[PDB]
């Protein structure tokens, strides 16, 4: 029924809503529009993050990054406090996962693939994980305002909560790399309101947001039952009939997130 239960959200919302839940050996695969591009808005910082731990060695995530108070061209709750002072790359790391902050992101695209590399660079950690669709096509702020129907800066339900499955769950991280990505989006301090809130409590939860124009609402998690089976669960909206600074819905979200925790259950 779990369909019906979808665009009935989307009917009360008036929203468009993507959903994936990777199959498990013991359930199948939840899916609702799965397949159609989303604005990856600042859900990209998570994968983006572990393509800045995989190139270097952690001896990198302790290196001064150094910028400007113009730099800040974007929701930047971190970055605001070290306008000339600069912080360590594992610091921005913090910053653009936790707080999803904006300067944060732009320099780590910088340290990943050069002034105008970075978001090609970013991309192609992405296909190097065969995510062969998602692509991002800007820096902050404008990967937010692509307008809808538009491919740039999209990523899929399916295709980023398959990037997520390999990055907490499978090998694409080592060890160590891959813990310090978990604990990092495990402390997430934007998804309160989101996946977090549609879980059971005993449920662990941990998640990176994603916030824009049109609407646009996302959030992607990995979850653990009481038992302790992981499940990926990518939550993808906007709202784009309502214009650039249509609201977004975070409860939308949240009640997307009930639904797969009640298969889950
Ligand atoms: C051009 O930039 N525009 C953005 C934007 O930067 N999006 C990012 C994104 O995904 N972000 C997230 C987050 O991680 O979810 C958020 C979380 S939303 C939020 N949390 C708070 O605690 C709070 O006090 N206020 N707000 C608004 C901030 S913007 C950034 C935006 C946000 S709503 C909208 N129409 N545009």
């Amino acid at each position: 029924d779990l369909a019906d239960r979808f665009a009935e959200l989307e009917r009360r919302y008036d929203a468009r809503l993507g959903v994936y839940v990777p199959a498990t050996g013991t359930t199948a695969a939840i899916e609702y529009r799965a397949d159609e591009r989303f604005a990856f808005c600042s859900t990209f910082k998570a994968p983006l993050v572990a393509a800045v731990l995989h190139q270097n060695p952690l001896t990198h995530l302790d290196k001064l990054i150094t910028y400007t108070s113009d730099d800040i061209r974007s929701i930047s709750p971190v970055a605001q406090q070290h306008v000339q002072t600069g912080m360590t790359i594992g610091q921005l790391c913090d910053a653009a996962i936790r707080y999803s902050d904006g300067t944060a992101a732009n320099l780590l695209l910088a340290d990943l693939g050069g002034p105008g590399g970075g978001t090609a660079a970013f991309t192609g950690y992405l296909r190097s994980l065969g995510d062969t669709v998602s692509r991002l096509d800007a820096e902050e702020p404008e990967l937010n305002r692509d307008p809808p129907g538009d491919e740039r800066d999209t990523t899929t339900p399916h295709a980023i909560a398959l990037v997520l499955q390999q990055l907490v769950l499978g090998n694409a991280l080592p060890p160590d790399k891959r813990a310090l990505l978990t604990d990092w989006m495990a402390r997430n301090t934007t998804g309160a309101k989101r996946i977090r809130a549609g879980f059971p409590a005993d449920w662990k939860v941990i998640d990176k947001t994603g916030t824009g124009d049109y609407g646009r609402a996302n959030d992607i998690a990995v979850v653990w039952s009481p038992t302790g089976v992981p499940y990926v669960v990518a939550v993808m909206s906007d709202r784009a009939g309502g214009g650039y600074d249509a609201e977004p819905r975070e409860a939308l979200l949240a009640e997307a997130a009930t639904c797969v925790a009640g298969v889950l259950a």
